[PDB]
């Protein structure tokens, strides 16, 4: 099965998923110069009052927390989207070394970590009938730098511990997501795909300007998971991102000048 390894990383995918050649792949290089500037674009509005997490689960590749998704609870809407998306989980992509880890780039440079914040569209009822849809998901991803602690993740880091493996669970609930989020929600947008097999073709990419910063600690927990189930051999959780696609005949969008 696929993974991160020589054996069965990105480069090996698309045998079993050949939509990893395909015309809308992500993530991508955001190069800030040719992206364009478009007064058209609305304010992003991400409404968290009211979500509802549930749990956190180490599913071999990173870790996500779970949130109730069978309501309007927790809603992106605004930006470049048309109705209403409703946050399902989120996750990070990190590195093995404070010099990598994020999917998106920036200019060619790599953050620590990339926090994906990924949301369905309404219109179609359930997560894996949007999945199936170009206009099916919405993930607002943040860039994570090495510096001070991010107070709101904190929660997140002490956890980690008990899901150290793969198919580990816990307890996640009353984790409030607006203490990831940074002050500017200044942002680039563009359409892709999932990150991770079956790498569907079904993202809006929202991309914040502000990274958030984290405590060279904070991301040291991250990188102490394991890919592994229990009794298996230990696979540090380090490298989890898949690099820069093609951006072919695509163009990114600037919420800002
Ligand atoms: N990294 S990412 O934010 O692009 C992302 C967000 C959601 C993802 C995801 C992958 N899924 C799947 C996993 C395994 C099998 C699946 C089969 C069909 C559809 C999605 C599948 N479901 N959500 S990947
Ligand atoms: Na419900
Ligand atoms: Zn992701």
């Amino acid at each position: 099965h696929w993974g991160y390894g020589k054996h069965n990383g990105p480069e090996h995918w698309h045998k079993d998923f050949p939509i990893a050649k395909g015309e809308r792949q992500s993530p991508v290089d955001i190069d800030t110069h040719t992206a364009k500037y478009d007064p058209s674009l609305k304010p992003l509005s991400v409404s968290y009052d009211q979500a509802t997490s549930l749990r956190i689960l180490n599913n071999g590749h990173a870790f996500n927390v779970e949130f109730d998704d069978s309501q309007d609870k927790a809603v992106l809407k605004g930006g470049p989207l048309d109705g209403t998306y409703r946050l399902i989980q989120f996750h990070f992509h990190w590195g093995s070394l404070d010099g990598q880890g994020s999917e998106h780039t920036v200019d060619k440079k790599k953050y620590a970590a990339e926090l994906h914040l990924v949301h369905w569209n309404t219109k179609y009822g359930d997560f894996g009938k949007a999945v199936q849809q170009p206009d099916g998901l919405a993930v607002l991803g943040i860039f994570l730098k090495v510096g001070s602690a991010k107070p709101g993740l904190q929660k997140v880091v002490d956890v980690l511990d008990s899901i150290k493996t793969k198919g580990k669970s816990a307890d996640f609930t009353n984790f409030d997501p607006r203490g990831l989020l940074p002050e500017s929600l200044d942002y680039w947008t563009y359409p892709g795909s999932l990150t991770t097999p079956p790498l569907l073709e079904c993202v809006t990419w929202i991309v914040l300007k502000e990274p958030i910063s984290v405590s060279s600690e904070q991301v040291l927990k991250f990188r102490k998971l394991n890919f592994n189930g229990e009794g298996e051999p230990e696979e540090l959780m380090v490298d989890n991102w898949r690099p820069a696609q093609p951006l072919k005949n695509r163009q990114i969008k600037a919420s800002f000048k």
